């Protein structure tokens, strides 16, 4: 399903990977108009947070201006455990828990977005913990403490294991590897896999999961073989 716990309060999705969260500043719509003309008659729909395009997993959406009043302030004070699985370049080294890299975020002239670590950014924090590694790349387990746009993408980047497909980011002979090892990957290795937060309504701790593809799947199986 996409829509995967939604009760009065709050509507949480598994964001496919090819679709943007919004329309963007031109001639398109995403998931959440996609839904306002799905349910013509919602009183209030907000999204929380936002995810790249190419992401996919848990994404919050607000039913309630008492719910997102809520989710808001727990995104504020860093108070919700986001857990992304990335597939990443090479070795991600052990000892490094977490990237610390300040983020400036510039916007292009399509409405695209680009990140670089610069002294001129905002404090920014992304940890790492290795999951599973392969012959020639690592499945992160990434938790972004902040919540800045592209930051796991450029941290894992300047930490010199950039993310699997990741077009502006990411590195063209990794992805030919990868293509050339039979894991049938096509998109960004980035998925929002877990997400533990309060619920605004009944103040009850909450932890929601979403399953990965089968496009993703398929590739960790190929790379849990590969040598």
């Amino acid at each position: 399903d996409v829509i995967m716990y939604e009760d009065d309060h709050i509507l949480v999705l598994n964001k496919p990977s090819g679709t943007a969260v919004h329309g963007g500043s031109g001639l398109s719509f995403g998931v959440i108009e996609g839904l306002r003309a799905l349910r013509p008659e919602a009183r209030f729909l907000e999204l929380v947070h936002r995810l790249d395009r190419d992401t996919s997993g848990v994404l919050l959406v607000a039913k309630k201006r008492s719910a997102l009043r809520s989710l808001h302030e727990q995104l504020r004070e860093k108070g919700m455990q986001k857990d992304y699985l990335a597939l990443v370049r090479g070795q991600w080294q052990s000892h490094v828990k977490s990237v610390q890299a300040p983020l400036l975020k510039n916007i292009l002239q399509s409405g695209e977005r680009i990140v670089r670590v610069s002294q001129e950014g905002k404090p920014s924090e992304t940890r790492f913990k290795v999951e599973e590694r392969y012959a020639f790349a690592t499945l992160v387990r990434c938790s972004p403490v902040t919540g800045r746009t592209h930051q796991i993408r450029v941290h894992t980047q300047y930490a010199g294991h950039p993310i699997a497909f990741d077009d502006r980011y990411g590195d063209r002979e990794f992805d030919r590897q990868l293509t050339e090892a039979g894991t049938g990957l096509n998109r960004l290795f980035l998925h929002a896999a877990a997400l533990k937060f309060t619920h605004p309504g009944t103040g009850e701790v909450m932890r929601i999961e979403a399953p990965m593809d089968e496009g993703l799947k398929r590739c960790l199986q190929k790379m849990r073989n590969a040598r």
